[PDB]
């Protein structure tokens, strides 16, 4: 074949977007979890599987406790990642990765050790003919087709911030804060016990996560919807648990992801992510940021709650010289932003010749991932 | 011979089921009664044989009296159990325990002492080759051909509830109520001393088991029955004794099995067996519950009572969400459930490593059935 | 009189600890239970007293089934709770709560509605001119006379855990983690269940309670001690039950406690007391982590085993960088530091105009709770 094709795939923690480069979605997408059997079985002819990995594990979960092996974009467990690269492979894409150079995503100001060892694993592990790591932020604003931006990457590992101009890319200007999807969920378990539900385990703590993915939206303003929170009618909606209980949240519903806006909730200083934008923006040359309060590129899971974008416009405007107008440019599909953005990098001609060659890797050793990429 | 086929044994107390594995049915199954001559014989060339066993008992009842070696899944006399097996092999199925590995059952959260007394006698009675000890709950689920499911098992010993997910087990989830068969005989044979029958001894005891065996069935609503008792039709039935006495029995046959649902009338505080499947349900993962309500299976010999799965359903529904739908299923046949199970599982292959062999008793001694099994 | 006293009242499930605030113990502390006669008595001149409460259950409990009003810091039956609190006011402390502002504890991460209607009961049942809701932790730490400390609140009711530092408080870093005295109650019933002792009932319950309670302690190694469990000497007890039977608990007896260090015996993932120690210091500041590791505080009546200090500072110091010591501090008459801490705070002359005014209540009604404290 022709360009022999090539494969992509997206690990922020908590979802695995994996599929071929050339295509407009990815093949396969399941949650990066490797769950084990904590209950000693007693039957025979069982299994036994050691332990079971993506949606397989949210099949059978109560069995199970699970363990994310990515936490803040930082690899916790390898063999569990490892694990989970195999289940895409083998069990979903049906690939020998000897037959396709792959890309794999990764967040910025991430330690060194997760590009280096990532790198180890893909030629020492799967034996392949070449690979690349690249940065989430840049992917996400190719897919969006634009070439300068602001782009705000938030999945469930860490939050992300990348200003880029004209191309280029501003490395004092990026800036990474510690909130997450995961942090969202945490926050919001504790938040449903003062309502008498208490989710205590990792099994159930999925559930809210799929309550968060749906019910949860972000206030186009916090004080206004929590006073009108009084007169409950909109507000409260009945959620239907796996075991026939019912749940009914409130003004608990929208403060979950108003934690974005308000780090104090969690109990960090760590600016909002609005702020955050602002530190960015800030840093970067004059001349350039009027484009970019015009251009900001939300990527990533933990954007999909319905109205960020507006709040995040009325925060930004709120902050910023009035004398430029500021427009945020927040695809649906964003979700899926990085994954595309690395289609479409695999797919370029000139991209073909900056892979990292397996012979390279093999004269010059896995330190030599910093030296030619980003 | 290839396999050297496999004994199973099911000794809940009341019953000994027992017959090759590899088989649909037992070959044997008789009373686990020692019977004892009480009364001083005058006469020359009679027995004199010291105690009967098994059906033999029946046959000659008015004589002896009874003991029953087991109760509450415990075992109270040793002697008495082993003449019980001695006659089960030599008596019935005229097998040299030597050629076979056996399987016994055994009632969960039981003594320690009762596993490993009963393989040291075994091993140290009847010579044999291995044997295992496994849980009756578990065996019935297999019986069942189910993977998953939560198995009410009330035999005549105890009542018993094992929850079971894809395999696996949950040990705190299980429990077990003091109630079973020999208990509803206790309170009946007392119910009907109301009606001026009065049954004393325990020859006229197992008559009255034999009624219950038959004439007694659960109430559709408890109430609704006894109030139709005021015009009494079709709740009488006669019933003949072995002595041409006959018994008219009206309200007072419904009422024995409804002590399952109100132990208060026995005078326990211990649940209803209803509640106690929520108890069971209810320590178990949020997440597997919704199979376990539909998946419930009834074995053992006290849940053969006509209208007990239908009982259970509205009383289940009824306190469940019913928003998920529960199926209980309980098959005809039931009674022989552990024992089915129990052939089935000896049949399996792989299981024939789990043995516990005589060899390996015998450097590690009795204390290894736990080490090893559940 | 000047300042009029007050009056404090510990109510975590499982005991009322209640007496004057001004005072260095309590006047009354008797279990929270409401026993109902459940066996219809027959005679004349009885009561009849619909139900008892206190440590008169106690005395007449045979009779009675028990209920425990609170379940896990949660009331589960309000009437029962007031039937509690008349007790304490009315037949011990002799008191009108009109003449007394009072105090009540509560546990962290609780339902809104329990304080709410906690204060709702104190305003519209025992008319009172004040009262406060107060965190379980915080006033331990006072009691303990220290300023900075990490609280390991476990009573009967449920765990908590509360960092605090030069006062403050760290929402954030708060943990509940549910496991207590109860459901160590609920697992040694389970455990005894091997070695023939069988425990079926609420009132026998109070009985292992009561074996708990001295009996039990917490090994400095489990495995050392289960190990040495094989030459039975001195971890056999002999126990006399009041009906004066004898029983007789080996290695059964420190395997309960070891349960809040492995809560998989339980068959919950939710990880050991020490680990949960871990996960509040770790969501705390890095600066004053040194002041927790070295100031941990432990309260409430499920820390009374012997050797648990011990097993948390190995266990801590274990986990924990060795570069800084860990100091535990334990008091005895811990069990009664919430109360004492409460005692502290209503002396306290500041205090005295924080409390909530009936006036206040009157005027903003029963939401202010969460308002105005903390
Ligand atoms: N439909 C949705 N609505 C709101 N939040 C969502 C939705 N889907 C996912 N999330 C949140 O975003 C997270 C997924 O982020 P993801 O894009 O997988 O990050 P990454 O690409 O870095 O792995 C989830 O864990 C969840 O918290
Ligand atoms: N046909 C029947 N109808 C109703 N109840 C029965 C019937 N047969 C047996 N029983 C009750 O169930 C008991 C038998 O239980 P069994 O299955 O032998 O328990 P196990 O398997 O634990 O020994 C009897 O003692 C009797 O009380
Ligand atoms: N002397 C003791 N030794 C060991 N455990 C005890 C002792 N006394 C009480 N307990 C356990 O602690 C529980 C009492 O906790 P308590 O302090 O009343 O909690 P709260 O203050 O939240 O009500 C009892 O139910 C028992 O399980
Ligand atoms: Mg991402
Ligand atoms: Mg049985
Ligand atoms: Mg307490």
């Amino acid at each position: 074949e022709e360009e022999i094709a090539a494969l992509v795939i997206d690990n922020g923690s908590g979802m695995c977007k994996a599929g071929f480069a050339g295509d407009d979605a990815p093949r396969a997408v399941f949650p990066s979890i490797v769950g084990r059997p904590r209950h000693q079985g007693v039957m025979v002819g069982m299994g036994q599987k050691d332990s079971y990995v993506g949606d397989e594990a949210q099949s059978k979960r109560g069995i199970l406790t699970l363990k994310y092996p990515i936490e803040h974009g930082i690899v916790t467990n390898w063999d569990d990642m490892e694990k989970i690269w195999h289940h895409t492979f083998y069990n979903e894409l049906r690939v020998a990765p000897e037959e396709h150079p792959v890309l794999l995503t990764e967040a910025p100001l991430n330690p060194k050790a997760n590009r280096e060892k990532m790198t180890q694993i893909m030629f020492e592990t799967f034996n392949t003919p070449a690979m690349y790591v690249a940065i989430q932020a840049v992917l996400s604003l190719y897919a969006s087709g634009r070439t300068t931006g602001i782009v705000m990457d938030s999945g469930d590992g860490v939050t992300h911030t990348v200003p880029i101009y004209e191309g280029y890319a501003l490395p004092h200007a990026i800036l990474r804060l510690d909130l997450a999807g995961r942090d969202l969920t945490d926050y919001l378990m504790k938040i449903l016990t003062e309502r008498g539900y208490s989710f205590t385990t990792t099994a159930e703590r999925e559930i809210v996560r799929d309550i968060k993915e749906k019910l949860c939206y972000v206030a186009l303003d916090f004080e206004q919807e929590m006073a009108t929170a009084a007169s409950s009618s909109s507000l409260e909606k009945s959620y239907e648990l796996p075991d026939g209980q019912v749940i009914t949240i409130g003004n608990e519903r929208f403060r979950c992801p108003e934690a974005l806006f308000q780090p104090s909730f969690l109990g960090m200083e760590s600016c909002g992510i609005h702020e955050t934008t602002f530190n960015s923006i800030m840093k970067c040359d004059v001349d350039i940021r009027k484009d970019l309060y015009a251009n900001t590129v939300l990527s990533g899971g933990t954007t999909m709650y319905p109205g960020i974008a507006d709040r995040m416009q009325k925060e930004i405007t709120a902050l910023a010289p009035s004398t430029m107008k500021i427009k945020i440019i927040a695809p649906p599909e964003r979700k899926y932003s990085v994954w595309i953005g690395g289609s479409i990098l695999a797919s370029l001609s000139t991209f073909q010749q900056m892979w990292i060659s397996k012979q390279e890797y093999d004269e010059s050793g896995p330190s030599i991932v910093h030296r030619k990429c980003f």
